[PDB]
């Protein structure tokens, strides 16, 4: 049986800083979900649609920028083998965005190189606020699947 | 020449969540340093060194545990291929550990297998509150590096 505490232990970062999702989630009876990336995502997904627009909003603040993730990775470990040049544009192109939206700029990378990321930049840069906002909590959603895929089977 | 705004952005992430460290480099004359691992190292260290021990107490709790370290890396990408069950151990660990010290378990990560994390876990776990503190801070220190190293020429 799965508690609470462990639930939220668990799932809790799975939107980052955001053990909120996991608490809700688990009072919606978490505990009766099959253990599979889609029955958790689709449960923590649901948690995330429904809360408040702030709430949403303190999400997408929370989420950690893409050189952090770089950085974590670097740890571990063509998005593997950036120049300092690269990793400093990163850095850069993300002030920039944040400057504009007030909050990262997030993208799931799975998949994806240099080229890729650039290019949504330029697209994104571009966008209203309500724009990236659509955007960015698609791309949350996402980064959970692919979290949740790592650590559970798919379903 | 490198800016404050820019060097906080950049290194402000190296030590978690922790960017009062990149500033107070920056004030020390960090824009004169060689960007290479191991002198922006040196200079975070030395800040890190000297910080008071309620702020090194903090640099160690916003530290990410190895879960989420995982998770961000099953963003991008025997570490790399956990189990359902061997993540959820991680999680169980971590939990025990902190709530013994105070803050997450904290180990570099970089070459080391499942069993090797293990084995640290059973010899840290029976540590008392100032040996973990010695050990955490140092671990800290070498995660530092590993990003560095990521992002820079080593020197």
């Amino acid at each position: 049986m799965v508690t609470r505490e462990e639930f939220v232990a668990r799932f809790g970062g799975v939107f980052e800083h955001s053990p909120f999702i996991a608490e809700r989630a688990y009072d919606a009876g978490g505990a009766g979900l099959e253990l599979t990336a889609k029955a958790v995502h689709g449960a923590l997904c649901a948690q995330f649609r429904v809360a408040s627009e702030a709430e949403r909003l303190g999400v997408l603040r929370a989420h950690p920028d893409l050189a952090g993730k770089l950085a974590i990775a670097g740890e571990l470990t063509g998005l593997d083998r950036l120049s300092p040049q690269e990793h400093a544009r990163f850095t850069q192109l993300n002030s920039a965005y944040t400057e504009k939206f007030g909050f990262p700029f997030i993208i799931a990378v799975k998949g994806l190189n240099r080229h890729d990321i650039l290019s949504a930049f330029d697209t994104r840069i571009d966008n209203n606020a309500a724009q990236e906002f659509a955007t960015a909590t698609g791309q949350v959603e996402k980064i959970a699947w692919l979290r949740l895929a790592s650590m559970l089977p798919e379903g």
